[PDB]
């Protein structure tokens, strides 16, 4: 009894498939999904998917409506499908995966993760539900997340942080710290010990120590005398350079904030997806100054002081190594005469 | 009772149509198609042509009546509105012949029974063959009514004995195509009056249905008109037609053009493609290059033909003769010069 | 290695097909077919009928496989998932056979090589005549292969005669149409059955391959039944057809359509459009009016259908017979009375 | 002057094309396809293949020539860049044969009339049959014009027999289809050269136009060669075909094709779908499975063939022979042998 | 070596199109551009142009990302195409011009602006670009930009602002003052004095002179005092009536903007494009009163009491003529008894 009218049913009375019985009449025209309330047609939902309008309609409508890791984690961790469930990009509008297990018969592979097919597949695992500690357990390939130990098993801290209805908050109702585990050809793995960005907005960006209070509140000169933070180019690396053509650092988000509520510019995404490291086209419109491709990324300044402090000026030029979010990102470390010239994320 | 689109769909897989069968099947829309996943590839079950959503219009496609029904010239002529509890799909446009239903599909109904206020205005068309329909055209202010024999209380109009089986015309021999008639106007049963029918036949697989029909195909122009006595009806242009010059001269019957397709083919085009009693194509001969833009084609048995025409008044030297045809009046235009004919042809609407 | 759209279309554009050439050519988009602009003027090249991006199966389109290949029937039937570095495309549902590829094209590809372990589950098909496949089948768990000849250490299974040349069907002379077949299941090499094999033959040009079907055509029915000794077995229900009622009657054998077809024409709906080795039809007989909504048929070499009919048990009143045709077991369903034949037909699915 | 979209279609629905008739009907647009509302259903006027606007592209198709023109194959040899006050339909294609006009339609127009400073660079089509259009030609800088008689002044250049009429390439008898040409560049006007030209014919429906070519196609191989004495110019290879092999061998002239197709069909791909002088089809013959990716093909009468062909030196091995046709050179590859012909066909563009 | 797929990579690597080789895997579905980046389908571009998808794509990647005059200017200049480069409209989201030169294989017309066809066209050549200033010498009918003086040539100083990358701003990184040159069948062409309007927006309206920065902090009265502005009814041409039905005046930018702070209104721009002179459709939230077309434009307040003041108002109507953006426009002048009624841009 799966049906696109049920589907329907349910996302008009529930706001999403509640598995509850019923019927409504729907039109299909031009990527969009109309039903008839009260003798005038409804828009429903609008295809932005790469599937079929009535197979993404019902994805949608399945979706997972609870605290989930951020899709940039669980790429970097290198998942490829979900168990049991579906996970929504928000960002993209689209699924995070394109085939599913025990979801959806026209993107299913398989009804049970068991199954010959998914072995060699990376499965996400939510250990909230029941008995999916022991699927993991089973599984040649695959990620775990739990909200608490789990015998017989190391964990490694997540991020404070997730997502709720595309929503990302640290939550205080609901938990929203995970263990995670993974396994690989059937061996468990000891995950790094890592840093994460904080997942922020340059609209609604809010401070999470004292350095980050100071930073936006004091001068240029005042905030680097403090923290002694001479020879290490924060006026270039973090405040940016506005005096020539070519906009001059400017590759971390408190810095672009800061910037945002003196004086507004243009930011372009031409890659609009979840990264750990985000690429800009930026235009400023005080001075004109731009650039096409300014690689952007979100730490708390009290880590990337940590990261920052912990090189070697010496040589000239250097790749430097970091995990971040699970992931190693390579820096670009250009010195002259003792101080730091430049400190990117490498292209 | 549970209609979904993918019951429609398993229905439409095993049965050929929706025969109210319970399960389902998967299905994808993409465009104006629906396809469904049988053993893990995608088949195309149907292509949308109509004016309606694409999921709509396939419901209303597979409830389709499968049965003989009149043909939709002679519903529209006899001024139709809607159809009562059953699709009549018109293969021509491919599309329903009503864009609005009766006890079928939710988006397009306008009302569950025929005996709702909303239809009072609109002429029913009743299908007596189901049962207790004949009850429902009784009660009815406006309606139209089929039938295979006789209802007592009421005068028949015996119809055409021709009729339309899932989009092929054909005269019956297992299955009876021949209706009685019956209509109503605001609650008065009214008289149909006498009508000639025309064949429905066509150019690549035309069938004669008389001596007079045999005799026309099989032999020579001036052969034909001696035997008959049809000196000074000029068929010569009305029927056989004239490629001498530019302008393509009568050719207004569809048994004229079948004898010149068999000899030599042309090009016609059928500018507006539906089902109507007086047809107009585009034509242009292959041979000559003798064209016309707009040429009246009317399908008569051509005995009834030498009827109309042998019953007019030659005296004067125009008129405008009416003719009842598939139950409407058809206006002529009558030349005549000294006695004999000069040209008939339908008046152009 | 520079794969693009316009290097595509370049190639169809000289070689009429890709054959891996070198240079570019002016490409639009619009809806869902794909332009070039030949001395000014927009040309169509393809038109996307596939439930894939235009760009996508434009390409496939044209690295198809231009040899001989097995039906996709046969292949089905043999539950082949994939194919091993080139495309069979499926011409009468005018899209792939298969919607992944292994060393083909970035979208669709899931592997380079039918090596890699996310092949292993899956059913791959190789074609002996390219270069070191016989190899890759060896080494690979679950496949099938297909040769001219034998292949050391294997036992063949004879395949058809006929096989598919860019969307004809065909028994050859230029070329080798008849192959042998081999399988593999979770490494262990397996014994392919005896098989009967369909004919695939189409209803406008229908052509005899033995005497006994030559007779069939030729001859009236009473003249067939009498010389072949087939009287008690029903050929006058199940092949020659019923037409006496509204339900049309038997009429499973695909000779029997044809020789009906030549006397009298029909209209035949093909509502699951897809290659297979029984085929349902929507039929409706234009002589008479008789119909059936779902109308099983097979297309076997009458002299088989005479074998297969022949060698059943008359004593029971009923019973589910199988029988081994194109690889696959099909179900008929056998009624008898007082020792002759009721009906034998497909049993539905 | 007021043009409208209603406007368009009350014409088309009443006079079968636009006749500057005044007058409205309703219409609705839904994709790529034009609806007009005949008593209360909606009906097909016009599927938009083109590359333009669906409303623009229903105008231009509406106000096209119905008159007998140059073929498109014509025009593009003599480099025509666009038409004087009217539309070139080109049939093959469905869409205009230039998507800029003169005093047509808002939409597409570059310019009024002809004089205009826009149009000096671009070989404007002007014709002679409509009033004051030689004037025109004899004022502009770059042009063609087409008479059916003498223009006082100027050298004729007698066009081909054959000519366009709405779609239909005929040799006309109700009317000329026989042009004479003129040509002009950079304010001279230009000798066109001696020529052959191109019998544009279909296979389905093939027509001899000598004596030669009744003979070819009916009778023997060997009879044929004995008769006309051609032997050591292989007709047997570049005529009639080898399909011994697996590569088919020549079949470069369309009288070779039909021949073929009267004895065994074989499936044709036309994968540039235009219309030009020279012709390349995917073929594969359905007999023995002989197939061939790019086969040129050209359709000239056998006669003229002949004459080519034996005017041509056969002491040398191998050259490229150049022949005027359709008014331009056509290369061809000529390969000889100790005295004999051995291959000879179009050089691949 | 011109490729969708290369159009793509560059796209996905430089942000806009620099002549780099590689590819990336491409997919087209109605009207939209996706690549794969990590087993995940992107948008990459939407097509709203009248062009197919994947030639508006390559010239969109295209554009010119320099500073480059308005297309209000270009278009009052009767540009007709550019040569060597993409002008893209930002407000429409589309080319200016329809055809090309040098650029795109499906709609340039010509390879060189020196061939036939181009004559009868008038061409707009970038001075900034090496030997453009020799094609314009060569051509019969052109637009040439410069950022100083080319001997031989008069200049005709242009407006201070222009465009960078869709963003109206006045340069300081970055030159955006251009001398302007203009050439007709073969003759130079003396450009005439004229107005400048000023490109502001609604939402972020800045004031450039003294009498701008008091208009909108001073009460309408005492605004009127000071600069001597009675009898020119500026009451009901800048100001506005929101007494009845119909809404009186209100035609220049500074008293939309005054308006808008105190109580915000709706504005249809029912002809979205770049005017100098646009019309809406506005509807006043607080009191009702609306207009369905409402002429706009936006000088500085300076010039316009410049032009106001220069009026005879001795007639009773009469229609004014003003150099703008180098086009004529026309207003209507209605005045009684000495002082003026009303003065509206003439539709």
């Amino acid at each position: 009894h799966m049906s696109l009218e049920n589907v329907a049913f349910n996302v008009v009375n529930k706001g999403h498939f509640d598995g509850q019985q019923g019927e409504v009449p729907v039109s299909i025209i031009n990527n969009t999904v109309y039903t008839k309330v009260d003798g005038v047609d409804v828009e429903l939902f609008e295809n932005k998917t790469t599937l079929p309008v009535n197979v993404a309609f019902e994805l949608w409508a399945k979706r997972n409506i609870k605290p989930v890791p951020e899709v940039k984690i669980l790429n970097n961790l290198g998942v490829d499908i979900a168990a049991n469930t579906v996970i929504w990009d928000y960002k993209r509008d689209a699924p995070a995966h394109i085939s599913t297990i025990g979801v959806c018969s026209m993107t299913d592979i398989a009804k049970k993760p068991t199954e010959t097919i998914c072995a060699p597949l990376t499965v996400f695992f939510d250990g909230r539900v029941d008995g999916q500690v022991d699927l993991f357990r089973n599984a040649r390939n695959g990620v775990l997340i739990t909200e608490g130990s789990v015998k017989g098993l190391q964990p490694s801290v997540g991020p404070k942080q997730a997502s709720l209805n595309g929503v990302t908050l640290i939550g205080e109702a609901v938990k929203t710290q995970f263990n995670y585990y993974k396994k690989v050809d059937g061996v468990v793995q000891q995950l790094p010990e890592t840093y994460f960005t904080q997942s922020r907005n340059l609209q609604e960006f809010k401070p999470r120590s004292q350095m980050e209070i100071d930073f936006l509140e004091l001068a240029m000169d005042e905030f680097i005398e403090r923290y002694k933070l001479e020879g290490y180019a924060f006026e270039h690396i973090v405040y940016g350079d506005f005096s020539h053509s070519q906009l001059g650092g400017l590759h971390l988000l408190i810095g672009l904030a800061k910037r945002f509520k003196e004086s507004p510019f243009e930011l372009e995404d031409f890659i609009p997806m979840d990264s750990t490291v985000k690429n800009y086209f930026i235009t400023d419109a005080q001075t004109g100054s731009s650039k096409c491709v300014c690689s952007v990324i979100d730490l708390l300044l009290d880590d990337f002081v940590e990261i920052i402090k912990s090189q070697d000026l010496s040589v000239v030029s250097k790749v430097v190594k970091v995990t971040i979010d699970y992931t190693e990102i390579s820096f670009m470390l250009w010195c002259k005469d003792g101080h730091v010239e430049t400190f990117y994320p490498k292209l």
